[PDB]
């Protein structure tokens, strides 16, 4: 969905709460 086929795992931008 969105832009990410692999449902927003590739090269991502934000930190995404990984923390």
């Amino acid at each position: 969905c969105r832009k990410a086929g692999v449902g927003q795992s590739w090269k991502e931008n934000s930190p995404l709460n990984v923390s």
